[PDB]
């Protein structure tokens, strides 16, 4: 598989290797704020990241990923639409070549500069690989980034990117606190969807925060200096690593807020 984000191997092509690309619960989607309905049944969202244990940051040729120790319930997402306990395994971002694009979800067709995905797996399935085979296997917390003031809790990430410029590079990334990436409010939209990259599995409860975080132009500029390629390969800048909005089909997006 040689999927990517170019003309020749990008989202329009994915369906030939991964036919679920044209499925019934693909992600991302546009969130129409005048169609989403407040759901009083939603319980409060619980983000419990006090004991989060980060390990390493990796360039995988698609994004940069920060991985966590998920051998115990150290950092978990519960509540909201979720039943049971979802364990944080990793986070990554999607971003644009310019500030006017980069997010995967859109809000009334508005694209943000970037989008953060905090990836959690349902502990009743025992490991990530089993969880992605189930319709309720993952919970992904999605956070929009807009360009404005710098986000101090992102700067440690930005500071290491020079050490993982190319595909297959990794660095130690211990003692990072992902609480510094959250906005003040946990107001959210939720809907059932998919992984936004191959294999595009329909295993995700999406929880997309309404309040974006602000990052500085300097911070997102540094994301854009990464490379999709490996060392010694022709340089391709790691930009526009987002999939566009997919058909909502027979789904409803629920709001946690009036
Ligand atoms: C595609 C499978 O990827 C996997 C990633 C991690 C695990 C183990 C864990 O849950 O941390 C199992 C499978
Ligand atoms: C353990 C890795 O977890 C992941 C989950 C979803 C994606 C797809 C995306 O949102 O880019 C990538 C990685
Ligand atoms: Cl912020
Ligand atoms: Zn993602």
């Amino acid at each position: 598989h040689h999927w990517g984000y170019g003309k020749h191997n990008g989202p329009e092509h994915w369906h030939k290797d991964f036919p679920i690309a044209k499925g019934e619960r693909q992600s991302p989607v546009d969130i129409d704020t005048h169609t989403a309905k407040y759901d009083p049944s939603l319980k409060p969202l619980s983000v419990s990241y006090d004991q989060a244990t980060s390990l390493r940051i990796l360039n995988n040729g698609h994004a940069f990923n920060v991985e966590f120790d998920d051998s115990q319930d150290k950092a978990v997402l519960k509540g909201g639409p979720l039943d049971g306990t979802y364990r944080l395994i990793q986070f990554h971002f999607h971003w644009g070549s310019l500030d006017g694009q980069g997010s995967e979800h859109t809000v009334d067709k508005k694209k943000y500069a970037a989008e953060l995905h905090l990836v959690h797996w349902n502990t009743k399935y025992g490991d990530f690989g089993k969880a992605v085979q189930q319709p309720d296997g993952l919970a992904v917390l999605g956070i929009f980034l807009k360009v404005g003031s710098a986000k101090p809790g992102l700067q440690k990430v930005v500071d290491v990117l020079d050490s993982i410029k190319t595909k297959g590079k990794s660095a130690d990334f211990t003692n990072f606190d992902p609480r510094g990436l959250l906005p003040e409010s946990l107001d959210y939209w939720t809907y059932p969807g998919s992984l936004t990259t191959p294999p595009l599995l329909e295993c995700v409860t999406w929880i997309v925060l309404k309040e974006p975080i602000s990052v500085s132009s300097e911070q997102v500029l540094k994301f854009r200096k990464l490379n999709f390629n490996g060392e010694g390969e022709p340089e391709e800048l790691m930009v526009d690593n987002w999939r566009p909005a997919q058909p909502l089909k027979n789904r409803q997006i629920k709001a946690s807020f009036k």
